[PDB]
């Protein structure tokens, strides 16, 4: 009965989506599965983030337009994350329509109100090229060690820190010429007027534990203004009645999923929809799911503008932690900086999909990818527990009994004791315990397999006039099987597609109250297969 706005954070247009992405569009897509299956209304909205002074620079490079360049790589992205059967309701962009009209207003509001302020700022210039330079498009001598050929705040020889202004004889990396200081009037976004406001929703209760206490950390150090605008030449949103002047991306990112949002609804001739889940007044829920990185912006500066403009404030924002491989962060030269597209022509989707669950909590802990771990994890989880209910039963059934399942469960209390668990699983995927919930749907596989062995019709099969027990017994365990790939419906979207078809039945978390009985099923071949590590060594591999 719920309506329910759910997002992941837009992906940078230039470059392709790796394991990290995968995390958290797999984190949201698993709830949003779940969500609908306990039917509310949600949409799982996203877009690529599409604008900015390097995107500018590296279509230039190739010599195409940035539109032409944006739109390929909004293409790779979609199709990498269908690769992954995530399920957004609308993929847009930042570089839309909906999105300029809804960043003008926004501005509007958030001036006439008296949050701009207008402020002149000195930064670097390349004079050849004509354009400031950001940070890491400035290189020169490091003023400490005198190590040359170093980039922006930092050198990568003796560690210092310092503005870019202190290096010796720079460069600028786009024409080589020597870049100057030149003022220009920016224009900044008045966050300190939102304190009092941003620290009682730290204090309400609702956002994560730890994502509270460094709020806290970022009180003490007091909120900053921040500038909201960007000098010609760049690939963006001009600022009416500023000409030369651009909304800079933290302005227009997130008002991308608005964007997304009001596309959606146009899209499907929907004229109301959007200021229901928009408006002050809202009782419709919006939910950010993000990285740690992301956290600053999503529970200060996002919620201050929203608030400044006349919009509604997200209910939560949950946050996940980093991807680790092999205990370590992605590693080109070890060949575990492994992108999307990559992993899909050596495994599948449900691999990754049920390994992340796994490790998944409701806390901020990073989540580390073992990959021999992986191997024996989906081989012990998913082709020698679950799978394996139905891959030892099927075949009776099919060859002895015509299909047909028995008329009456064998053990009924064992059986009400899988339908029991669903409050438990169902509240660990509400609440973002994954980890907990296949904990529990895994204990249960244990136990439907225990059931198995105690029945033993390996035995059974070959014994004069027990077909009855036979029937009765692989029954069950196929029942058993209905139960926990309902279970993990959100997680293993194409293995229970496959379920579904063998079982010649949807899987809704209500029928789980009715097994089947006196019922069809259809033959299948091969479920799921098992993997092994001369797979993950060609994955390693073609990554390096
Ligand atoms: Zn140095």
């Amino acid at each position: 009965a719920k309506k329910i706005l759910v997002t992941c954070a837009c992906p940078y247009a230039n470059g392709s989506i790796h394991l990290g992405h995968m995390l958290e569009h797999i984190q949201a897509d698993v709830w949003v599965r779940y969500q609908r299956m306990r039917g509310h209304e949600v949409n799982f909205i996203c877009a690529d983030d599409a604008h900015g002074t390097p995107i500018m620079l590296k279509a230039q490079q190739l010599g195409i337009t940035p539109e032409q360049m944006i739109g390929e790589m909004s293409q790779e992205h979609q199709t990498d994350f269908a690769g992954f059967n995530i399920s957004y309701d609308n993929y847009h962009s930042t570089h839309s329509e909906e999105n300029r009209q809804l960043s003008e207003l926004i501005y509007s509001r958030l001036k006439e109100n008296g949050f701009i302020k207008n402020r002149t700022i000195s930064q670097l210039y390349d004079p050849e090229k004509g354009m400031f330079l950001p940070d890491r498009f400035v290189k020169g001598t490091c003023p400490k060690c005198k190590s040359p050929d170093q980039y922006g705040d930092n050198c990568e020889v003796c560690g210092a820190t310092y503005s870019p202004t202190e290096l010796i004889e720079p460069k600028s990396v786009v024409s080589g010429a020597t870049p100057v200081m030149r003022d220009s009037e920016h224009f900044f976004f008045d966050l300190p007027s939102f304190s009092e406001m941003l620290q009682a929703w730290t204090r309400s209760g609702a956002l994560q534990e730890q994502v509270a206490n460094k709020m806290q950390e970022w009180f003490e150090s007091g909120l900053q203004q921040w500038d909201i605008s960007r000098d010609a030449p760049y690939f963006g949103f001009e600022i009416p009645n500023a000409p030369g002047k651009y909304f800079y991306v933290w302005l227009d990112a997130p008002i991308g999923y608005m964007g997304s949002f009001k596309n959606l609804c146009d899209k499907r001739g929907d004229s109301v929809s959007f200021d229901e889940y928009w408006k002050k007044d809202s009782t419709a829920e919006l939910y950010h799911f993000i990285g740690k990185d992301c956290v600053y912006f999503h529970s200060l500066f996002w919620p201050a503008m929203l608030e400044g403009s006349n919009f509604r404030k997200p209910s939560n924002l949950f946050v996940h932690g980093y991807v680790t491989v092999n205990g370590a962060k992605m590693s080109k030269s070890r060949g575990t900086f492994i992108k999307a597209s990559t992993w899909l022509n050596h495994f599948d989707a449900d691999s990754l999909r049920y390994y992340y669950t796994a490790k998944l909590s409701s806390r901020i802990d990073d989540i580390d990818l073992n990959l021999e771990d992986f191997v024996q994890r989906v081989n012990a989880d998913i082709v020698n527990k679950v799978v394996n209910l139905a891959s030892r039963n099927a075949g009776f059934i099919n060859k002895r009994f015509d299909g047909v399942l028995a008329s009456e469960l064998a053990d009924p209390q064992l059986y009400k004791t899988f339908t029991d668990a669903a409050e438990v699983i169902g509240e660990a995927w509400e609440s973002r315990e994954f980890g907990k919930a296949v904990r529990e749907i895994m204990a249960l596989a244990d136990l439907a397999n225990r059931y198995v062995d105690e029945q033993a019709p390996w035995v059974v099969a070959k014994q004069e006039g027990r077909d009855a027990d036979l029937q009765a017994i692989c029954s069950m365990g196929i029942n058993l099987f209905r139960v926990l790939m309902t279970y993990l419906k959100p997680v293993l979207p194409k293995l229970t597609e496959r379920a579904e078809a063998f079982l010649n039945t949807e899987l809704t978390w209500d029928g789980i109250q009715q097994p089947l009985l006196g019922h069809k099923v259809n033959p299948f071949k091969a479920l799921y297969n098992r993997i092994d590590m001369r797979q993950v060594e060609a994955l390693v591999e073609a990554s390096k």
